[PDB]
Order: C-alpha cells, then structure tokens, then sequence
C-alpha cells in the first residue's frame, strides 16, 4: 500500500474547518497564517476561487476518504510575481502553484513525493498548464527540494518586502523527463 490521491475543488462551507486547523499548525507557517480567524481563511479560501477562468482556485487531496492535503493552483497575473521589476516572465499557460499539507503527523513512506506529483500532473494535465511557476521564500528548504524532485529549475531570487523570494520554473517538458510523465521522482 502506498499513496495514491485524488482531488477535488474546494468547498469553503464543509472544508473551512480543516484548512484553517492546517493553517494554525506550525508546520504551516510559510501560509504566514497561524493566528487566523475563520472568516480571515474564508477569505483566503474565496479569493483563491475568484479569478475569472476556472481552471484556477483551491483544491484538496484525498487518500482512502480522508483529506491530505490543500493545493492552489492561481493566476501568477493576480500574484506578486507579476509585481514589476520581479524578473517573471509570463507565458500563457502558466500556472501559480501553492501546498499545503494537513497537520496529521502519521504519513507512509514518500507522502509529499506522492502529494507534488499530484498535483503537477493535475496542473498539466486536467488544467492545461504549460509550465508552473513558484516563488517561495528562499528559507523555505523543503519546498526548494519538493521542487528540484519533480523537475523545477531556479530562475533566480527577488525581494518582496523584508524576504527574498526564490523563483523557479516547471516545463510540462522538464517534468515529464524529470518524473517519467509523472511517475516518480527525478
């Protein structure tokens, strides 16, 4: 037995409890919303659905009918990557993605390996992505090795207010000779 997910868009009316529990662990502070209200992820969660094309907004992740996990999958137009002055270089096709994990502690083998493959086949292959764009902070070690397993390549680093953002690249192209089309990881 080991992980194999599926996924779902949102729905803030029965998942706003478990997102912001996740929210409040601190395993979850990059989110940078650990002192949370509900209605503040409400409106997390809304403004993540409200683009106008749907292939954007909050998904969660499922194994063996309990939630695993959260991705976004947004508009890097409506995102700080599209600040001036960035270095981003928008493509159509590209594809803003964020994770974040539940707070259960008890995981099989290779949990986050199984989670990002998810979702870079789903950002590809069900919501038409040509390549994901990330910028996370470039203190956040975890997400930079997630990323380097299933393709991603730095583009370099830029400032945000008071952090330093690493910006990094997911060609449909890089992921499938990276992963084997998405089935394991480099």
């Amino acid at each position: 037995t080991t992980y194999h997910f599926q996924s779902r868009r949102i729905d803030v009316d029965r998942d706003l409890e478990s997102v912001h529990r996740w929210l409040g662990h601190p395993k979850s502070h990059y989110w940078d919303m650990l002192n949370s209200s509900l209605a503040d992820v409400e409106k997390l969660i809304r403004d993540a659905g409200a683009d106008p094309d749907p292939r954007f907004g909050m998904r969660i992740g499922y194994f063996e009918g309990e939630r695993q996990f959260l991705f976004e999958l947004y508009n890097p137009l409506t995102s700080d990557l599209a600040r001036p002055g960035t270095g981003y270089v928008y493509e159509t096709g590209d594809i803003g993605m964020h994770l974040l994990v539940s707070s259960s502690e008890r995981r099989l083998p290779g949990f986050t390996g199984a989670v990002m493959l998810h979702i870079m086949r789903t950002a590809f292959f069900e919501a038409g992505a040509r390549r994901v764009v990330v910028a996370p902070d470039v203190r956040n070690a975890d997400v930079q090795r997630l990323n380097a397993a299933v393709g991603f390549r730095v583009a370099g680093d830029f400032p945000v207010p008071g952090k330093t953002a690493r910006l990094s690249y997911c060609t449909r192209e890089d992921f499938a000779r990276a992963t084997d089309n998405g089935r394991t990881l480099a």
